[PDB]
């Protein structure tokens, strides 16, 4: 009546070295392809083995201190070295839309089954750091998961949100805080330090438009946000910007004050806002917000309401989530907000009470 890890030691005295499958096919990987056992075999050996060890995290001790000194097992040096070349090949080129349907799901199933097992192996699996002592293709893995924004290219975004991309902003938050404490984070930071400078500048000018027209930029925006929103549960996003951009996400606020004059965008451009505010008001401050609530309160039929439109519209943006944005820092902050009395502003205040009404009672 033992428990797993204690029972393992009596087995090694017998047949211990090499018990999951060691000959995993490799050489017939030409440009041949098919939904034949060209995608089921290699991905059945992979999801079976990346599991027999993922679940073996409780017996995870005598199996990395002993599956890394397992040079003769021929398993690990194929599980890894292939899947890193194998993983890279799938990401590059996949090669009848139904044959590519089953192609994109069984590969999205391999990547994350590796990736959160990359979470497990990077955090509590190593008490002796047995893989940070040995990685032979630790570079290919970088070139894809960071495409957490351009991921609608390797896997589908509408086809991915079910099952996977419900689990995926999970895998990312699990993987980003996994290296962050490790000595392998500062290695990836150099890599990640690539998506903000090439984006800060183009997204800025490419958003102001009358109608829809430019639509391929309307998604990378939500992507620049989608991947940023998963980055607030990690590290480093606090390092890339407080350089001289502490009050810059406030210019992103002026960017919101920008599209006020031009006819309105409809109920779908309406949805974007965290990037508009949830992304900016999670690294930037909340006082320069109040300083815009009441500070922007400073200011035949057509030019009449324009006096009353930076008087009408500013209030409208200020609503929805911006009122709940107060809740994150509002203890103590409102006695300052409520003391200033430009005009009765307490009107918008009950907007705070309303969303509290909603959650509780």
């Amino acid at each position: 009546k033992e428990e797993g890890v204690s029972f393992l030691i009596n087995t090694f005295e017998g047949g211990g070295c090499g018990q999951p499958s060691g000959i995993l096919a490799q050489p017939t990987l030409l440009y041949l392809r098919g939904p034949f056992s060209l995608q089921a075999t290699l991905c059945w050996l992979d999801l079976l083995l990346a599991a027999l060890e993922c679940y073996n995290t409780f017996i995870g001790e005598r199996t990395v201190g002993a599956l890394q000194v397992l040079g003769t097992e021929a398993q690990s040096s194929l599980l890894k070295a292939v899947a890193f070349f194998l993983e890279s090949i799938a990401m590059h080129d996949i090669i009848s839309p139904q044959e590519g349907e089953r192609y994109n799901y069984s590969k999205c199933t391999v990547v994350v089954r590796i990736m959160e097992f990359t979470t497990t192996l990077l955090n509590t699996s190593p008490e002796g750091w047995k893989l940070l002592k040995k990685d032979l293709c630790n570079t290919h893995l970088m070139r894809v998961l960071v495409q957490t924004l351009c991921e609608p290219a390797s896997i589908g975004f509408n086809i991915g949100d079910v099952q996977v991309m419900a689990h995926l902003p999970d895998v990312c938050v699990n993987l980003m805080k996994a290296l962050k404490m490790s000595p392998y984070k500062d290695i990836l930071e150099t890599h990640l330090r690539e998506k903000i400078t090439a984006q800060s500048i183009e997204e800025l000018c490419a958003v102001n438009l009358y109608g829809p027209d430019a639509q391929v930029d309307r998604s990378r925006l939500a992507a620049v946000v989608s991947a940023c929103k998963q980055l607030h549960r990690a590290g480093l996003l606090h390092n890339i910007l407080p350089s001289q951009s502490t009050d810059l996400h406030h210019s992103v606020g002026t960017e919101l004050l920008s599209l006020v004059y031009k006819g309105i965008a409809p109920g779908d451009e309406r949805q974007c806002l965290p990037s508009l505010d949830l992304s900016c008001k999670q690294l930037a401050s909340g006082l320069l917000e109040l300083a815009f609530a009441f500070g922007g309160l400073c200011e035949g039929s057509v030019i009449h309401f324009s006096h009353g439109e930076y008087f009408y519209s500013l209030f409208s943006e200020t609503i929805n989530t911006e009122l709940l944005k107060n809740l994150d820092l509002a203890v103590l902050e409102l006695m300052q907000s409520s003391v200033d009395n430009t005009k009765m502003v307490s009107a918008v205040l009950n907007g705070m009470l309303d969303q509290s009404f909603r959650e509780r009672a």
